[PDB]
């Protein structure tokens, strides 16, 4: 049973307008950087607009960085039978419901995975990195 | 069909544990009442765990949240082949690269979508609260 099926998305069915975005990419290099290193974690989300075609809802930073490697494909979430409505609230929902993780948590998670022994040198450069 | 698959899967098959949690869950009782109107809109992130059951990567809120509705399941992604190190990296991954978007700009979309004829009150409400204080 399924609305969502996740895919791996070529960019270039992926219309060229951000009606959706909220806030200018900016610079990705770093984001690329660890897509390059670790795969696109989590999938971004669109919804079709006919023609064999899709439009954006989130994900514009990741893909901007996708475009950076010059790949061009993007793993999404293709939602069915998304309202207007419904895709400015998705637009908006980890905006508003995510409670972001301070660098005063990750400060004292840092300083256990070292006395877990758990502190690999990947590890270490990414906290280190966002702590600085 | 390749290494991570999409299900809804039964609370009851979460260990009874938090190895990646980062923080207390806290109140859920907003994101419960959002995902009671809207449905859960992001799967959360989970790996094998022993025989029939997982590990929660990402997404303790959503689960305390869902377990605040009394509901029986969760959407959820199983990650094949997730590795300590690399389950510990993905739980870490959306707390160091996600930038958030600041309420300045949750003000100025509120502001757009009004002059657009496009605020609906339920979205200048949505809007509203989170610039609230
Ligand atoms: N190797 C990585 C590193 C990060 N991420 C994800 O990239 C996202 C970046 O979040 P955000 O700053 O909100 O960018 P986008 O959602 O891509 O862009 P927008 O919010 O503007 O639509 C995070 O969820 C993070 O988990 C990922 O998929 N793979
Ligand atoms: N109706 C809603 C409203 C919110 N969300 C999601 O709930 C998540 C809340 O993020 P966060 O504060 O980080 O909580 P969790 O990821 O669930 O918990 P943790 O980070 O501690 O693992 C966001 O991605 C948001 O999109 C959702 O799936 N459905
Ligand atoms: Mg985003
Ligand atoms: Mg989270």
């Amino acid at each position: 049973s399924g609305r969502v099926t996740t895919v791996l998305l070529p960019l270039e069915k992926l219309q060229d307008e951000s009606a959706f975005k909220l806030r200018p990419e900016g610079d990705v290099s770093g984001l690329a950087t660890d897509i390059a290193r670790l795969g696109q974690l989590f999938p971004v989300d669109v919804r079709p607009a006919g023609e064999d075609r899709y439009q954006l809802v989130c994900g514009f930073r990741r893909v901007a960085a996708l475009r950076f490697l010059k790949r061009d494909a993007v793993q999404a979430r293709i939602h069915l039978r998304l309202s207007d409505e419904d895709a400015l609230v998705m637009s908006l929902a980890e905006a508003i419901h995510a409670t972001p993780v301070g660098p005063e948590v990750l400060e004292a998670k840092r300083d256990e995975l070292e006395a877990q022994g758990r502190l690999s040198a990947a590890v270490r450069d990414m906290l280190e990195k966002a702590l600085a």
